[PDB]
């Protein structure tokens, strides 16, 4: 059985930074360190940190005075940010700079009373955080997940409209939504294409090259990881059997039974060690040496705030 | 999805009085009406009165001469009260009678020059006002929040020592703190149990009953409401997901997704209209008719001063 590895895969620059922020805060201030929501959507990373002293809460209300609070990589709304600022807490923002960039644009439209449309999945924290950047009652902030939502969307002034997108969306599906937006609101304004980050675009490009060669595709990532799910679905879209797994323990013999080529990749929030163990399980299941596919080079690094180095 | 309502919940006698005090003053003297600190810790109540011309400030130096000033339900230190008195201002005290009660005991201890220990949360206005009732240099006024604080405390004369508590604390945590105080300072004197008021005691008792029946608990109250937070904590500590929300808009679908029983209560400063809207939201989210639980009856009512009747 041939084992192929997608390239790129795993840790993006935003995730690397976020983790380092929690780890450093713990080293600098000792336990406990409070984090609002899983720092990144990976159970191994979250469990690991929890074991080191990180305490993941749901509401800032649960955080004691004098404590250190960290915002997760997915970002937070202005209400959450203001609530933290009014509390006696030391706060560190692990929001990925690429999400913050979308935030600023939403805040802008808001200060211009112009309505904005967000392409994203309802319920996801990044969506709450981003839509949470809109305040102006005179304008409007709307969410659309598909062309249908677009077909039914009703706004106040389609002459002054703009759109933005979640950063971990499917490049292809997002393209369809955009097309619908432009046909329905010919005066709508947005980025040159979308707000999908380099990491997501690259990992999707990479999984596509992987699948056209592997019969089975294993995507290391947690169920609540948007970008990870995207990877698995794209693979399944191309006719390949794809599986979203948190670690080696999830692999089922039946899955790679008689498979001559299995592909492995990882979401932007999954550590490489998890992949390493996946290859090990696959090899103790028949697989041969792991062969990394040639891929797009990534050179972006986001440094931790000076205070936490 | 079954919708359960804690009993009792919402408005306590103190909150109901403080609000009526600001409303009545506005109706008698018209706007503006200055209020030191949020009358009660609820943004809906505050934003509303602010819309009606009540100006909430934090320092007396923010109030104009000849203006009407109202002290919040949480109370004020003697320093603030004196500063107000030294100024050309008309003052109406909305301090909860139950808070004033604790004030009097701290004042008593101060006169005797005997040291007092307050169990409370640093920074809260009630704590600031109560600590502010002690002014005798020869004595002492100390604050402790947990047994850990008690373990570090050293006093001048532990033979003459008394303690008091904030009125909105967790009954259970406060009990543990008391236990520590009596073991470290065996001759300390205090109330029979604590200064936690009936409303705080009943609401905690009520949310406990609610929690052992609902999977998820929604506590209607603002972030800065001490008693509201205790309600959420209690439920959380019983293994239930609990959220502190200001109104229906804060409710996230994932919280109640596939939840067969959700419980809702409200802090002492949250208007029922807010609960009604939360129920409405939960219902359009799959919930049915709201079921009120059986609960201890509350019959306390604090009247507004005669000078403000309408
Ligand atoms: C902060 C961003 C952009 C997401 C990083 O990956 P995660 O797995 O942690 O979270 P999602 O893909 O679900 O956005
Ligand atoms: C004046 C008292 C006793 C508190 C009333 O409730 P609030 O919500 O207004 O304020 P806290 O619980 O934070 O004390
Ligand atoms: S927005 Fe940021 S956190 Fe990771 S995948 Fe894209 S980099
Ligand atoms: S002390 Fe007073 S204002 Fe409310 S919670 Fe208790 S009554």
């Amino acid at each position: 059985m041939q084992i192929l590895l997608a390239n790129p895969r795993g840790f993006c620059a935003g995730v690397d930074r976020a983790i380092s922020i929690v780890e450093n805060a713990l080293a600098i201030y000792g336990a406990p360190i409070y984090v609002r929501h899983e720092v990144v959507h990976n159970r191994y990373v979250v469990d690991s940190l929890r074991e080191r002293g990180a305490i993941f809460i749901e509401q800032i209300s649960e955080v004691p005075d004098g404590a250190i609070l960290i915002f997760s990589a997915h970002g937070v709304s202005q209400a959450v940010r203001n609530e933290a600022k009014s509390r006696d807490l030391t706060v560190f923002d692990a929001t990925c700079p690429l999400v913050t960039k979308v935030h600023m644009e939403v805040a802008r439209a808001s200060r211009r009373g112009e309505e904005s449309i967000l392409i994203g999945h309802a319920g996801h924290p990044e969506v709450e955080g981003t839509m949470g950047q809109y305040s102006n009652p005179e304008g409007g902030m709307y969410l659309v997940e598909s062309p249908d939502d677009v077909w039914k969307l009703t706004v106040k002034n389609e002459e002054k409209l703009s759109f933005m997108t979640q950063t971990t969306l499917s490049v292809d599906d997002t393209s369809d939504v955009i097309d619908a937006l432009r046909k329905r609101f010919p005066k709508i304004v947005g980025p040159r294409k979308d707000d999908i980050c380099y990491a997501t675009t690259n990992r999707q490009e990479a999984v596509r090259a992987l699948a056209e060669q592997a019969e089975v595709v294993l995507v290391v990532g947690s169920k609540n990881s948007s970008n990870s799910n995207r990877l698995a679905e794209l693979a399944q879209r191309m006719g390949k059997r794809a599986f979203l797994i948190d670690d080696a323990k999830d692999i089922q013999e039946e899955w790679v039974k008689e498979v001559k080529c299995v592909g492995v990749t990882a979401g932007a929030s999954a550590p490489d060690i998890l992949v390493q163990n996946v290859v090990a399980r696959l090899q103790q299941l028949g697989g041969g040496e792991a062969i990394p596919l040639e891929g797009r080079e990534e050179n972006i690094v986001f440094e931790v705030p000076k205070e936490l180095r």
